[PDB]
DNA sequence: ACTCGGTCACT
DNA sequence: AGTGACCG
């Protein structure tokens, strides 16, 4: 109607690294390139656990989470890049680092928000104005969008390339035509921008990625993974309900987990589409306030989430599980792997504290204990005065410590985790 | 023995 | 301050 806000506002990206780690490798060791391939981390139980995985290597049914045993039989010609190991455990600084080097060049075209080590969204609604002025009354050619797809088309050729351009043609000749909306334009200017941003990153770290380009960051999120790896998908408003027709709630970014399935049984649907004919009143009243109000907003394609400026982490933390035999049945034992711990966050936090300007204030310690359901048995904070991990593991300890029901540590501890948070300016 | 990371909501 | 859902 005339008074019914559409959500069409904003030009939102996300983009996610294919496959990032395994690219991360296979950027430093050439012979892993082109080929089935997977980050592997420790080696000795069922030859270690598969943390990511090429598209080469998943067409053969490699998956993450999965043991490097398994994976062989299923991929025999498999290859490994196994995961740093320092102190014991496994360390991740060259993927942090790599995430630095494409987040730096997307922070060129737009203002981001990393959701993740491999993930970001992207605000692309200034970005469009001014691409807009600058290219006023300009018709945009096919050419400038060479791995755009545009979800819903074609409508109305047997080869995948084929059909992509046939539907991108589609949607060009309705812009061009003055058929679709201006929002619609906004979108497709916003892939443009998109298509220039990923460009930059394969040219200057040699790292492919695909994107969803939409109104929000839902929808943004969803359109990228509809093309996967190395392409990018804009989802427009007026694609939402035949989309959301046949989705699966589960898909749906945070409805994944209990609530999604709460929804399918309370509800008894299936699809996201499904959900339009529920009052605002009626979601609120099954789901609470906040919940209702999303999926009522949601299922109709809008979403309100702004793309937070934040560049950094939040948090800076480092964790190890000690999973069956392996876990610390001694006092002395659970201060070493404290120790060790704390040294791998003594040396992240300097360097952070270096490149960001910013200093941790506070120090979390979380622990699991043998037979205990929960992820974590306890979770205790603590002063984070100085970037020393003596200090810092000392501390931890403390507050750990009357944890241990009774030399020996009993029951033995399953997983050990230190996060620094609260930073300040400095 | 589905790691080791993370952000955000509820109370 | 503490627990926990959710993401991959």
């Amino acid at each position: 109607g005339p008074h019914m806000a559409t959500g069409q506002d904003r030009v939102v990206a996300l983009v996610d690294m294919d496959c990032f780690f395994v690219q991360v490798e296979q950027r430093q060791n050439p012979h892993l390139r082109n080929k089935p391939c997977a980050v592997v981390q420790y080696k000795s139980w069922k030859g270690g656990g598969i943390i990511a995985v090429s598209y080469e290597a998943r067409a053969f049914g490699v998956t993450r989470s999965m043991w490097a045993d398994d994976a062989k039989k299923l991929c025999p010609d498999l290859l490994l890049a196994q995961v740093r190991e320092s102190r014991g455990k496994a360390n991740l600084t060259k993927y942090r680092e790599a995430s630095v080097e494409v987040m730096e060049i997307m922070s060129r075209f737009a203002v981001i928000e990393r959701a993740s080590i491999d993930e970001a969204y992207v605000d692309l609604t200034s970005a469009v104005q001014e691409r807009l002025q600058k290219l006023q009354g300009q018709p945009i050619s096919a050419d400038l969008l060479p791995s755009t797809y545009i979800e819903g088309l074609p409508q109305g050729t047997v080869q995948k390339e084929g059909m992509r351009k046939q539907g991108l043609f589609q949607w060009l000749d309705s812009l061009q035509i003055d058929n679709l909306t201006s929002p619609d334009l906004q979108l497709t200017v916003g892939a443009v921008i998109v298509e220039e941003m990923r460009a930059a990153i394969e040219r200057e770290t040699g790292f492919q990625c695909s994107a969803g380009i939409s109104h929000n960051k839902v929808l943004a999120k969803l359109a990228c993974g509809l093309n996967k790896p190395n392409r990018q998908t804009l989802v427009s408003h007026g694609s939402v309900p035949q989309l959301f027709s046949q989705m699966p709630i589960r898909k749906i970014r945070s409805l994944g987990g209990k609530l999604g399935a709460s929804v399918i049984e309370i509800l008894g649907i299936e699809y996201m589409g499904e959900l339009t004919q529920f009052t605002e009143s009626q979601l609120q009243s099954h789901f609470g306030e906040k919940n209702g109000s999303w999926l009522y907003a949601m299922c109709r394609g809008i979403e309100h989430d702004p793309v937070k400026p934040r560049q950094l982490p939040k948090t800076i933390g480092c964790s190890k599980n000690f999973p069956g035999k392996t876990a610390l049945a001694t006092r002395e034992q659970v201060q070493w792997w404290l120790l060790q711990l704390a040294q791998e966050l003594e040396e992240r936090l300097t360097k952070d504290r270096n490149d960001n300007d910013r200093v941790a204030t506070q120090l979390v310690v979380s622990i699991r204990v043998q037979g205990d359901k929960r992820l974590s048995s306890l979770r205790r904070c603590c002063a984070l005065t100085r970037y020393d991990a003596h200090k810092m593991s000392h501390d931890a300890f403390t507050v750990i410590k009357n944890c241990n029901t009774s030399t020996e540590w009993s029951p033995p501890l399953t997983m050990l985790f230190l996060c620094a948070t609260k930073f300040s300016a400095s």
